[PDB]
């Protein structure tokens, strides 16, 4: 129920990114479906979708420590109703299945120190906020 | 002055970058000169150089929310005998100049949270790690 989104899977995917900033009120600029096409289309770039209900957004930049690139999972969403079965779960291991298969170093996530549902199902996952003894913070400018 | 690294300056990148990590005692990979001679010559990033004493790295990539692409700062640093007298405010004026010219939609930056000195440069300059109320934490796995 994992697969890797095509170019015509757009628009679900700008459904589920549309509903992801409604259930946060923050609101999303016009042109998601498009945006989304091109980006499934030619970029180093790749969504996962769970059937309807959920999807992972994962980006491939380039890295001077290892061959391969290191990877960012820039949205995780699972639809309210259909949380805590595991959907969740499932995508972030098809995450971590299909970043190995470019070779990625490392996958990196930002996360609002808030979000403690989010931060504990990501510690339970093998991933971490500490670097050499410190916390990593992630600092923005909106341009 | 300020430049965006070519190719053949690869090494000089290199050098800094491992000077960097010697300062901060964290691993140095081998084949960082190859690796940035590589990254050097593609479109999805680009190294400053501050002379030979200084230099930020930056990745574009993807995203569903602009039409150009979020930048990362992924490294940024001055020779020790080289600091406080203007160059990193230098650099990053001209990582804002140049994600400019790809009309990057926002500038992203990890940062240690015991990098108080760093910070204070960061908040000094335009950064912020609060989005609605919270901080904002990175996450990693290395693979
Ligand atoms: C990258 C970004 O976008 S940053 C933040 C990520 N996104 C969000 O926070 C948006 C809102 N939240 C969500 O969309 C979801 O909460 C997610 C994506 C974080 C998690 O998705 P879910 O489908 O709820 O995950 P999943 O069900 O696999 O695991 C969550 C909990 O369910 C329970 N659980 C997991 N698998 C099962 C299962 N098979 N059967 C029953 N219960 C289960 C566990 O108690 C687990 O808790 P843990 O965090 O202590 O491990
Ligand atoms: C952080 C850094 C890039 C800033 O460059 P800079 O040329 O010193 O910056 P500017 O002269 O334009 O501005 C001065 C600020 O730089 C910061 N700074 C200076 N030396 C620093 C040092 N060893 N370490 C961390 N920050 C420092 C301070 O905030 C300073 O402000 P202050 O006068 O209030 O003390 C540079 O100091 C550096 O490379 N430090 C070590 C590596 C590092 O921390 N990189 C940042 C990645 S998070
Ligand atoms: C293991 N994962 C890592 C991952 O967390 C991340 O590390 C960032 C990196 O950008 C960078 O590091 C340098 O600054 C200092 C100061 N302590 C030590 C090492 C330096 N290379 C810092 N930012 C800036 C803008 O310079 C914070 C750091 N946390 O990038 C590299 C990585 C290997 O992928």
């Amino acid at each position: 129920e994992i697969r890797v989104a095509e170019v015509a899977d757009a628009g679900v995917v700008a459904k589920l990114l549309r509903d992801f900033n409604t259930e946060f009120d923050t609101p999303v600029p016009e042109g998601l479906e498009e945006r989304f096409a091109q980006i499934i289309a030619h970029d180093d770039a790749f969504v996962l979708l769970a059937g309807d209900i959920g999807f992972a957004y994962v980006t491939l930049r380039p890295s001077p420590y290892y061959d391969g690139p290191v990877a960012m999972l820039d949205e995780l969403y699972v639809a309210p109703a259909h949380r805590n079965r595991g959907v969740g779960t499932a995508l972030l291991q098809r995450v971590f299945e299909e970043i190995r298969k470019h070779s990625a170093g490392e996958l990196q996530i930002n996360v609002d120190e808030v979000d403690t549902d989010a931060r504990r199902f990501y510690e339970r996952h093998g991933l971490t906020n500490i670097e050499q003894g410190s916390r990593m913070l992630l600092y923005i400018r909106e341009l």
